[PDB]
């Protein structure tokens, strides 16, 4: 039924693992008390996810009761979205290539490229909107 997002991250594809560059969640739908321990396992899981991903691959990767939608592309980052399992697919996959079209337009490849840690203005401010409006498709 409830179709939720609990996080979206664009990560850059790198050698030792993944840089989140931006990040955005949404743990409104867990208890106060615990919106810690479920944001680390976000943070630590998108990670993961993103830095098992090869260049031009797509996957969707099951942990407990979330999924894992993942793309990292040819051009070096990687977008990765952490929904409910039984979140639509096609309508994740629009939302992965919404956000690297438009990542890869604001920010050119020598902003992010040689950078060992992110800053501002790496970060992607639609995300905060995005997170909300494709809750349930």
């Amino acid at each position: 039924m409830a179709m939720r997002i609990y996080y979206i991250g664009v990560f850059r594809s790198g050698g030792e693992k993944a840089l989140e560059l931006s990040e955005v969640k949404d743990l409104s739908q867990f208890g106060f008390f615990e919106r810690s321990s479920v944001g680390q396992f976000m943070t630590f899981f998108a990670e993961t996810v993103a830095s098992r991903t090869g260049a031009g691959q797509r996957q969707s990767i099951e942990e407990g009761n979330y999924i894992g939608h993942v793309y990292a592309r040819s051009e070096g980052i990687c977008g990765v979205l952490i929904t409910d399992k039984e979140y639509p697919v096609r309508p994740a996959y629009t939302l992965l290539n919404k956000i690297l079209d438009e990542y890869l337009v604001a920010h050119p490849k020598e902003e992010w490229a040689d950078v060992t840690e992110t800053n501002d203005a790496l970060k992607m401010k639609q995300l905060d909107t995005y997170i909300s409006k494709y809750q349930d498709p």
